[PDB]
C-alpha cells in the first residue's frame, strides 16, 4: 500500500505547503486588517468628539446628525445615521463618560491566531481573519453599560466607508459580527464586537449580538484560543497540521457552508485524545481522523466553551437533514482515503486522496511505497 507522509507534509510542494502561508501573504493579511483597525480607531474617535461635544456644548439631536454627517457616519443609511445621532444624544452620563475616555482596542481570534488558516481553494472561498473590536467600559453584572447598537453601528460605520471608498469591498453583515469582503486580495475580515470591563475575567467578555432577540452574548474568544493551544500541547505539534487537513477537506466538499471550523477542530482532539495514535505517521493519523470522525458528530460535538448552552454539533437524535448531510459527506472520507493507500497506480493514489482534498498536491512522486 501507498505511503502519504510526504504527500501531507513534504515542504513546498507537501499538502501542509499548499495550506500555510507566507510571511509574505501572512504580512499582507495582517496590513489589510491594519486598514480596518485605523478606520475603526478613526470612527470611534469621531463619535467620541462628537460624543463629547453633545454634553460640552448642548448640542441639539439635529446639531448631532449634521455633525455625524461630516464623519464616516456619511456612509450609514439615513435611519442609521439618524439612530446612531439618537444614541449618542441620548447616552447616559456614566455611559458617556466610558465612552469618551477609552479607545477600542484589537485583538484578532481564530485561525489566523493559533495559526490554522488556510489558502482558499474554490473560486468564491476566502481567506478569513477574525478581528474583534474590543470597548474597555463598566459592565455590570446584567450587562455593558454602553448600548450595543451603538457600538454595532460604529463598526458598521467603519466597513461601509471602506466598502464605499474601495472597489472591490463589500460589507456583509453576519449574525455575530460586520464582515468585510475584500475581492481583489481573496480575503474577508470578521469584526465581532466586543464589549469588557474597564478596571481580562472571561466571565466579562460580553459579544454584540446582530441578529435575534439576545442583545449580548458572554463569550470569550480567549477560552478556545486557550483551549486549542493546550491541545495542541497535550497532543502534539501534528494536531495543526490535521485540524488543517480536515478544514482543507471541509473547503474541498463544500465551496460554501459544511462544518464549523470549531466543531472540526472540538471533534479531532476529542479523537486524538481519547485514541493512542501516532503523530509522526500522518497518513495512519488522518484515517483514523476519518474513521471515527462521523461517531463524534454522531455523538454530538460539545463547546471546549462550557459556558456556551448549545453544542457545537447535536447528538444524532437531535440532528435535522441538515446535519445528516454533514455526516454521511463524513462517512465517505474514510473510504477515500484507504482507495487511495490501495489504488494500483502512484498517478491513480494522487487523484483518489485529491478527491478528499482538493486537486492542491500535484507532484505523484511524493507517493511512496509503504
Ligand atoms: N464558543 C464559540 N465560539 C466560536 C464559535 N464559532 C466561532 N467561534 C469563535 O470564533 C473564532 C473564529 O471562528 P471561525 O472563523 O469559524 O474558525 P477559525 O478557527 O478562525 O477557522 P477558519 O480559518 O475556518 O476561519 C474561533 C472561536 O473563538 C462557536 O460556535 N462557539
Ligand atoms: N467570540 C465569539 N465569536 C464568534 C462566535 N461565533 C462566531 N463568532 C465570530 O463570527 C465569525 C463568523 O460568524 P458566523 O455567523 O458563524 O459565520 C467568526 C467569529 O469571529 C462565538 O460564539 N463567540
Ligand atoms: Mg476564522
Ligand atoms: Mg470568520
Amino acid at each position: 500500500p501507498w505511503d502519504f507522509n510526504n504527500y501531507y507534509s513534504h515542504n513546498m510542494d507537501g499538502l501542509i505547503s499548499k495550506l500555510k502561508l507566507s510571511k509574505t501573504e501572512s504580512d499582507k493579511l495582517k496590513a489589510l486588517r491594519q486598514i480596518v483597525r485605523e478606520r475603526t480607531r478613526d470612527v470611534f474617535q469621531e463619535a467620541r468628539q462628537v460624543a463629547i461635544d453633545v454634553r460640552r456644548q448642548a448640542l441639539t439631536l439635529e446639531s448631532v446628525r449634521l455633525k455625524l454627517e461630516k464623519t464616516n457616519v456619511r456612509y450609514l443609511s439615513p435611519e442609521e445615521r439618524a439612530d446612531l445621532a439618537r444614541l449618542i444624544f441620548e447616552m447616559e452620563d456614566e455611559a458617556r463618560d466610558d465612552f469618551i475616555k477609552f479607545q477600542p482596542r484589537f485583538w484578532t481570534q481564530g485561525s489566523f491566531q493559533y495559526d490554522t488558516l488556510n489558502r482558499p481553494f474554490h473560486p468564491g472561498q476566502e481567506m478569513d481573519i477574525d478581528d474583534g473590536t474590543y470597548m474597555p467600559m463598566t459592565v455590570f453584572e446584567s450587562e455593558p453599560s454602553i448600548g450595543h447598537t451603538l457600538l454595532l453601528l460604529l463598526v458598521d460605520t467603519s466597513l461601509k466607508s471602506l466598502e464605499a471608498e474601495n472597489d472591490g469591498w463589500v460589507f456583509e453583515e453576519k449574525n455575530t459580527c460586520g464582515r468585510i469582503k475584500i475581492y481583489r486580495e481573496k480575503t474577508h475580515i470578521d469584526v465581532p464586537m466586543y464589549a469588557i470591563p474597564k478596571e481580562v475575567e472571561s466571565d466579562k467578555v460580553n459579544l454584540a449580538l446582530r441578529e435575534g432577540v439576545r442583545r449580548w452574548s458572554v463569550s470569550d474568544p480567549k477560552i478556545v484560543e486557550d483551549w486549542f493551544n493546550e491541545s495542541c500541547k497535550r497532543i502534539g505539534g501534528h494536531l495543526r497540521s490535521v485540524c488543517r487537513f480536515m478544514k482543507a477537506w471541509r473547503d474541498a466538499q463544500w465551496e460554501v457552508g459544511g462544518p464549523s471550523s470549531i466543531s472540526l477542530m472540538t471533534a479531532v482532539v476529542n479523537i486524538l485524545d481519547r485514541e493512542s495514535h501516532n503523530g509522526s505517521d500522518l497518513t495512519g493519523t488522518m484515517k483514523l481522523i476519518a474513521r471515527l470522525l462521523p461517531e463524534e458528530f454522531n455523538r454530538g460535538v460539545e463547546s471546549p466553551d462550557d459556558t456556551d448552552e448549545k453544542p457545537l454539533f447535536p447528538a444524532e437524535s437531535n440532528h435535522n437533514v441538515h446535519h445528516r448531510a454533514i455526516v454521511e459527506t463524513m462517512e465517505g472520507l474514510y473510504g477515500i482515503l484507504l482507495a487511495a493507500e490501495q489504488s494500483e497506480s502512484r498517478e491513480e493514489a494522487l487523484r483518489k486522496i485529491n478527491e478528499a482534498f482538493g486537486k492542491r498536491v500535484t507532484n505523484a512522486l511524493l507517493i511512496t511505497s509503504s
